[PDB]
């Protein structure tokens, strides 16, 4: 029951907005509800059908048209797009199923366009100074790696809490290592059942690296796709996928509104969902692309820093 | 003599232009010859006492404006510009001197313009992996890592030609690590006396850590100041300087058309310039300003590298 519906992926959190192209038409040919009312001004509406020259101005309906060409792998993320009526900027983060491009929308202060360069560079310079961190750790310690890790993702992200959560071998995790703002009430050394994060949630840990909620009391969004198809769209590998039921109640219960959750993958393209990095916040937060992008390469080094500690260990 | 027309030199190479602004007024104090015609449609509509509102649209005018404000280590460059009515798009570069804020401006294709922050991120994502690959190196031997850094520069800057240049104790050069296309002949081993890079350069380098020259043959351009400015404005920290006619005269004589030049200063804040990764073309190459900040860090992180190697056969 879990993987059909989040593998459908039908319901958005509404900090952003999503669209489905046919890879033949460049039409649309599912979107988000909220859609026509952020990438339009309600002279045809947004829905089944449309062409993006309608909705963005003419450099930003070009860079998603030439998208269609990439390969998956090859989609250097994200366009900065404008809206063509109102102007209005977002970043476009792009992937692919079959024949299928999925677009998620996620909208930009007018300050940050001019900067959307420097505040990329910033971002991965960032990261890439704590990676230099990670290396420069005299090795032999699992503890001290994580602990390093933590406090660099703290650092970089600005959540209340950063955890590390370690898979056992019967699926059940353990917090090995924390940091909080003062204050906070610890979770470190805790163990918690393997049920408390389904088997379709690791699964999708594996291909979806970086999974942000905002909001865990924000109001889900339908996605509607075009009535001819006789198969539901697979949109799980949006960045606004809405929480399942379930798991926005265990967050509201423990007081973690807003989450980012980085996966651990050791011996990636053996390969194993170790553990995640967990970042809540007491209070909703959004964290821009660019720097989640910097943060799943953070994720990757320390993959195979923990690899390394697990091998040294046997 | 060579140190000013190095500190004092107005000559700038034509792939950009140049604006100075006054650090108080934002107005125009100085600018290249060519400014005009590359930043407007052509009472000029580009002179000394011009207001950059009037030039560029208002996030990029906005950006600048804010830019006067922030202390030197804290500029967060490139900042995305375009010009007024013709949305024409560069890449603005700053930096402060005593007196002035210095803007270079290199063009970017307009229809790349949504792809700006893509870009960035793969550039340092790029690099990124680079300094992993040299972390992961066995220490004991210079060899291996100055061979590995020319390898990395090479795949990610794309030139015919990288060299690792290292200065000897006399100040003359070796060149001990090289990596070209097929069938160019090859400068590795060879000796070179001091001469050939004035203290003058090798002073510069330790502040001005990358240095880029497109085309060795291309028509220099002044910069123009107010006669009266309380101050000479150096051009020391310009990323668009013009090559001194003897410099430019020994790229043609060794076909080195175009160059790209990465200081390695060890002890960096015992601070001294190791060597030079420097990076060679037979045609015009240009390489816009995200790759070449990322490349500063490689060059950062590869000098930390060089100077454990060599406090470890000390
Ligand atoms: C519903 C009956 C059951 C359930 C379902 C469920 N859980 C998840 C996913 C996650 N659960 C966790 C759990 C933790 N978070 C923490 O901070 C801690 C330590 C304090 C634990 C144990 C996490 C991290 C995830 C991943 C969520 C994310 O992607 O950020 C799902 C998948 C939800 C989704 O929509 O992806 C589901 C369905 N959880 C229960 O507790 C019930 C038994
Ligand atoms: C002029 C009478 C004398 C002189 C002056 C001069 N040289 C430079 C700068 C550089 N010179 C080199 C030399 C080399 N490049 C190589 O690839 C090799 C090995 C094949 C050598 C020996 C380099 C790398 C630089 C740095 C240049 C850069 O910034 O890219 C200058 C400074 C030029 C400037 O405007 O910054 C000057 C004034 N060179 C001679 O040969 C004369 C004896």
């Amino acid at each position: 029951a879990y993987l059909h519906h989040m593998q459908k992926g039908k319901m958005i959190q509404p900090f952003g907005c999503l669209l489905a192209l046919d890879e033949k038409t460049c039409k649309v040919i599912a979107y988000s509800e909220n859609a026509p009312e952020m990438l339009t001004m309600v002279h045809p509406a947004l829905g089944i059908g449309t062409d993006i020259k309608t909705l963005f101005t003419a450099p930003s309906a070009s860079a998603l048209q030439k998208a269609l060409g990439f390969a998956e792998v090859l989609l250097l993320n994200p366009v900065l797009i404008h809206c063509k009526t109102s102007g209005k900027p977002f970043y476009a983060i792009i992937h692919r199923v079959t024949g299928s491009m999925i677009i998620d929308f996620e909208p930009v202060k007018p300050y940050e366009v001019p900067m959307t360069a420097a505040g990329a560079l910033q971002s991965y310079k960032l990261a890439a100074k704590a990676i230099t961190r990670l290396q420069s750790l005299p090795s032999g310690s699992m503890e001290r790696l994580c602990d390093t890790m933590v406090q660099e993702v703290f650092e970089l992200t600005g959540y209340d809490r950063v955890m590390a959560y370690k898979f056992h071998e019967d699926d059940h995790g353990e917090v090995i290592a924390e940091i909080t703002k003062p204050g906070l009430e610890p979770y470190l050394g805790l163990h918690y059942p393997a049920t408390d994060i389904p088997q379709a949630s690791r699964f999708l840990f594996m291909k979806n690296k970086v999974r942000m909620i905002v909001d865990c009391h924000a109001k889900h969004v339908r996605v509607l796709q075009d009535e001819k198809l006789p198969f539901d769209l697979t949109l799980c590998g949006s960045t606004l996928r809405a929480p399942h039921s379930c798991h926005a109640q265990y967050m509201a219960n423990m007081d973690s509104i807003a989450s980012l959750v980085m996966a651990v993958v050791v011996n990636d393209n053996r390969k194993r969902l170790w553990g995640l990095v967990v970042c809540h916040n007491t209070t909703p937060r959004f964290v821009p692309f660019p720097l989640r992008y910097a943060c799943e390469f953070l994720a990757q080094v320390f993959a195979i820093h923990v690899n390394k500690e697990i091998e040294l260990h046997h």
